């Protein structure tokens, strides 16, 4: 074991998730991402299936780990004196969705449809594995530019999926639902759908719709870019004020705006010039 297995590269990013570097598994020259999280900054702790103290983030990552490429895969992890290090897979080339939108502005709907659709599949796999992400946003989605495949990252605000009410939340406030802002209460699925509405608006308009608490609770959507009525309808549906008025995942994916999605490789060929 140890750090004789990986070769540390350049720092890729840092924030409330920790510090993530580009790395390479020395044994087979595999692209990886090495994430460092400080023990003092870990508020949410969980217990591993076998029974050990590790970040909830690790527990969640293991539960969503499969051959399905829609969620980042945890290849290994290590416990250090005052930190945990997570070895995650790393697509190359890659660009996260926030940077992609920052550079390209509002996305054409065919592209938003392919991206949104893949996020939905990804979120669904999480929930099917009994994991709630709680921080769906553009900064937490990676685009494998060659394959046109999206990957959901950063499970550091997540939790075990449950049917009961959540009274805690440390995700992004501007993607958080009116029921959280006003009452510090939300249910997993409907909160997720609310953030998915914020993400879709972000994709087709080039920016989030709400910046202030006042705006979230009002829930009034103004489209700053030209967006089809079908797309506006689905966004509006995802951003319903009453959680029970929001669509299920099945309803979102059955929506008329979501029909005839491009396959990922097709998406890369048309829009990511691959
Ligand atoms: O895997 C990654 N490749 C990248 C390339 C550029 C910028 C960020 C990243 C990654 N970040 C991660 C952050 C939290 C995770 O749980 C997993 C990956």
């Amino acid at each position: 074991p140890l750090e004789s297995q990986y070769q540390v590269g350049p720092l890729l990013g840092s924030g409330g998730f920790g510090s993530v570097y580009s790395g390479i598994r020395v044994s087979d020259n595999l692209p990886v991402a090495i994430k460092h999280v400080e023990k003092d900054r870990i508020s949410d702790w969980g217990e591993l299936p076998n029974g050990t103290r590790v970040p909830m983030e690790v527990v969640l990552l293991k539960k969503v780990s499969s051959g399905f490429s829609g969620v980042i895969r945890l290849l290994d992890w290590f416990e250090r004196p005052d930190s945990f290090v997570l070895i995650l897979e790393r697509p190359e080339p890659v660009q996260d969705l926030f940077d992609f939108i920052t550079e390209r502005g509002a996305l054409q709907e065919e592209l938003a449809r392919s991206f949104f659709w893949q996020v939905l599949e990804a979120v669904r796999h999480c929930h099917n594995c009994g994991v709630l992400h709680r921080d769906i946003k553009d900064e937490n989605i990676l685009i494998d530019l060659n394959r046109g495949e999206l990957k959901l990252i950063d499970f550091g605000s997540g939790a075990l999926l449950k049917d009961t009410v959540y009274t805690d939340f440390d995700g992004t406030r501007v993607y958080s639902p009116p029921e959280w802002i006003r009452y510090h209460r939300y249910h997993g699925r409907s909160a997720a759908v609310w953030s998915l509405g914020i993400l879709l608006y972000d994709m087709v308009c080039g920016d989030i719709p709400f910046e202030h608490d006042e705006e979230i609770i009002r829930g009034q959507v103004f489209f700053r870019q030209r967006v089809s009525s079908e797309c506006q309808h689905l966004i509006r549906w995802c951003l319903a004020l009453r959680p029970s008025d929001r669509p299920t995942f099945e309803e979102i994916q059955n929506h008329p705006w979501m029909q005839d999605v491009l396959l990922p490789q097709e998406t890369a060929e048309i829009h990511l010039h691959s």
